[PDB]
């Protein structure tokens, strides 16, 4: 018997026996197809599960990345391609990977991946989530996905051709094939954690709230996402809107009276013609295609869902990185933050900065960001400019809805676990003043650091066997603290809605502190809401 | 020859050798006049020099207090009953107090103490304010004076009978009178440095002000008031309706076109059915009679002088204590803030304490205020709550006032030192949530704890020490820091216009801070004006 070859139920699959970099042995199955490719006339629509095959199917190649733009603006800087489609572009990309420890388990757990990247790019097969080593540290099965991205991933026109939400239909649809199907390798389907970063962690959340994968998985990791920012859903009317604007940007037909024909046009068009032109003038972090509230994966905004209660009861942790907003800001204000070593920001340069990147509120809602994101020991010193324009943008952005979801989710009586991440790694390629950006925990959450051809020291890679160990404790069991309390191994207390602790993860660091950053929040979530609402006669 | 008679500008005087507490002797001269008694026609105007006298005048009883309310909200509470008159209340009490070291020295720095006691209150005979153990330990002449408070002091018609600020005329008569005089007690007439506390302080800025007093003293100690308080100054025009409020009060007179027929009437009057008859509606920290731009003492606003550069240029040592408001929201809001253990403020509480305690800004500067004063990390939190109305009473009406004085001395080249004052004494009669409040550092100031009968701990009778030689040393060499820098004696930085440290003042503590409380000051001073200008149409 063949242990490599899987009987799945649409056909047998053959995998192969590679090495992590570590050494150690996993075994690997790359490429599984769980739906028919979403071509031709089933673009922009849901997903179809995929047909039968006779045969054994080579399962041993990384999949085709779903179609999406390139990053070209820093040439081939190493912290802008290592976010880059590393496999050949294609609508066909409906696939599932799955890697399993050696020897085979019976019942692991299986933490499932689900990719970020502002839902216009992103794909399974980056190097930086290679599964080889968490899966072989840790003892878990580790499985992920591709799901289609950007206009071809979540056009909507409020018309059964264009019903949006497909790459969230495409996400669903993997989860089932999941708990179908991963007994077979090792894996208890009762046992699944989705986790992701960013647009990853906002679809984790969206799964914690639709019916529709409500049973599909048992608890979920969200790294820097949350389903209350405001990037992370657009309405249906301005959905609508640009799609429309899509449509007209390449040459079809738009008229909101025959949408029909658009639609039509649009399956038609180039799919790299599409993606290449969704970005029309928007804000930093507003994104043109992201999840709607359709009436079948969602029918009520997740506010809505937050306020009455209607999530799935399970444990979550989640947490946040210390410079949210440089990421975003360092591709949107070009001009004034360089891609240099020491740049700084003169205060007249803050000032204007503040109207650009909140181009929505009137003049007394701009004085109060300027009043709560100014350094009043010192206000004109420009490092103190620069670094509140990442807090600006990452508080509003990120931090502060990670912080809603979790509160909301300790309310309503679940085990909450919340970290700030600090580590800034020896080697990261930005510029210093950069801090710890969007993204940073991901390399240490999938043991890269343990990869003896890259730069990492001894201590970070015992801090990332901690955060391994501490991420898959919590998917083993729902708590990420070992059984015997260590001296490597802080105590991680539970956030509790009154509360709130968080542990900071970092390299000679246990402490715990509340929060983070609650005053702060409270400003974006509580103060300026009623103060915008008090002057817009 | 007697070195108990002293003879000054307008005859002989007659002084006496008392003990102090700390078992060294002083030479004393209590009660000399320097002015005409303020009674008849003279009531309301400023006062006229004394006249000669023939013979020894026998100075050595405390003199007479001015006419003023007494306190009885408590009964014989020992922490209201130490600000109470101790000797007998009179309109004839216009005096001055010497104490001199033995042996009497030839060119000694002189101290005068200016009392406080919001304009309407207080007097220079207080037990607290007890000159002997600052003379004998630190070996300089201190002086004391009286002036006249409330209306008596600082009614203001705009007219020759009612000019207003005669209790500022009387200080500075006083302060001629010590010029011509002190040399005869062993001062140096060109050393006199100003302290004063509250109102006291107020008046010591205001003489930093005024070209009448300008030549007339050194240097400046300037405890918990700037002339920038919103309560330090009235402006005429509400001034002249207030005075005539009074006339109305207590059956005089009240008529806008003849203000003859009321100033006449007001002389007339019991002084104490004056002084009982001021307190109309007014805010928390709102006093009826106070100082105004009257064109000769003060020709414009203070806030006017500071920004021009019109004041005096010379060195000035300041500070604020932790808790500035509850003193005042215990006589305020007496429901709320009951002088009893325990006391604690609900969320509820709270927010209806904003609006009676900032009675005239709108509902959005209310929300403001709401959401700087709040502690998010326990938003209703009952200790919380409490503690963010003494903060937003103390930050505005004292803390904040201070900070701007000291900031604008430092920017026009000025050496400036800036303390918080934040020691607790054992013995406090007040609850122990108030903390260390209003005028708790006068005790320290004048060594009360070096009386052996009260009842102090060693470690604040070290701490008394220290005080008074930083006080002293400010005074004699304009910084207060010794020579030789000691393990008990920190090093007390300048509040440069751009560092703006101070010295945290307290028993275990060297700490240095910037500010204090740079972000609320901000918010008082920058932020809420700009948004009740948005506001306001
Ligand atoms: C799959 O692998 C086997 C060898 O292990 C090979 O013979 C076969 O041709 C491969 N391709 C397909 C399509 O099965
Ligand atoms: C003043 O003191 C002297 C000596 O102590 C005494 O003889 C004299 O009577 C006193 N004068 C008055 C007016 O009490
Ligand atoms: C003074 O502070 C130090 C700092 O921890 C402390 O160890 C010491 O006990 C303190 N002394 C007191 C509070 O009397
Ligand atoms: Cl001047």
């Amino acid at each position: 018997n063949d242990p490599l070859v899987v009987n799945t139920d649409k056909g047998r699959i053959r995998g192969i026996t590679v090495d992590a970099p570590s050494g150690k042995k996993v075994d690997v199955w790359l490429g599984i197809p769980y739906a028919q490719p979403p071509v031709g006339p089933l673009r922009f629509r849901h997903p179809r599960p995929a047909e039968k095959w006779t045969g054994v199917l080579n399962t041993t190649t990384p999949p085709n990345s779903c179609v999406q733009i390139v990053d070209t603006v820093f040439g081939d800087f190493p912290g802008a391609t290592m976010w880059n489609p590393n496999t050949p572009l294609s609508e066909d990309c409906l696939y599932i990977n799955v890697v399993a420890p050696r020897p085979r388990p019976k019942n692991a757990a299986v933490m499932l991946w689900i990719f970020g990247g502002s839902f216009y790019s992103g794909t399974a097969t980056l190097d930086v989530y290679d599964h080889r080593a968490l899966a072989s540290e840790e003892n878990v099965i580790v499985v992920s996905l591709q799901y289609r991205v950007a206009s071809l991933g979540f056009l909507f026109l409020g018309t059964p051709e264009a019903p949006g939400n497909a790459g969230l239909f495409d996400q669903n649809l993997a989860l089932r094939w999941v708990r179908d199907n991963i007994h077979r390798f090792g894996g208890d389907p009762s046992r699944v954690t989705l986790f992701g970063e960013s647009a990853g962690a906002v679809s984790v959340s969206l799964h914690l709230l639709s019916a529709l994968s409500r049973d599909l998985f048992q608890r979920a990791i969200l790294q820097s996402g949350s389903p209350t920012a405001p990037w992370a859903l657009v309405s249906r009317e301005e959905a609508t809107l640009r799609a429309l604007r899509l449509a007209e940007a390449v040459g079809c037909p738009h008229e909101p009276s025959k949408l029909s024909d658009a639609v039509e046009c649009l399956r038609g068009k180039d799919p790299h013609v599409l993606v290449n032109n969704e970005w029309g003038t928007l804000g930093i972090c507003e994104f043109p295609f992201v999840p709607v509230v359709d009436g079948a994966f969602l029918d009520e905004t997740p506010q809505r869902s937050l306020a009455s209660g209607r999530f799935k009861k399970t444990e979550i942790l989640t947490g946040s990185n210390t410079e949210e907003g440089y990421y975003f800001i360092i591709y949107y204000l070009t001009e004034l933050l360089r891609k240099e070593e020491g740049v700084t920001v003169t205060r007249e340069e803050f000032l204007q900065a503040v109207r650009e990147l909140n181009p929505y509120v009137n003049g007394a809602a701009r004085q109060a960001i300027v009043f709560e994101y100014t350094d009043w020991t010192e206000p004109d010193n420009p490092n103190s400019n620069r670094d509140a324009l990442d807090k600006m943008v990452g508080d509003y952005h990120f931090t502060c809805n990670v912080n809603e979801f979790a509160q909301r989710y300790a309310e309503e009586g679940n085990n909450v676990y919340m970290y700030l991440y600090t580590h800034r790694s020896k080697g990261n390629p930005w510029p210093r003043w950069t801090g710890v950006m969007h993204g940073d925990e991901i390399n240490y959450v999938f043991g890269e650091p343990l990869n003896p051809t890259l730069g990492y020291t001894e201590d970070e890679k015992d801090f990332s066997r901690k955060i391994m160990r501490y991420w898959s404790n919590f998917a083993k069991t729902g708590n990420p603290n070992p059984n015997t309390a260590s001296s490597e191994f802080p105590e991680w207390p539970k956030h509790t809605a009154h509360g709130r602790h968080y542990l900071e993860l970092g390299l000679n660091t246990s402490f715990v502190g509340r929060g983070p950053r609650l005053r702060q929040c409270a400003f974006w979530k509580k103060y300026l809401p009623q103060l915008v609402a008090a002057t817009s006669n």
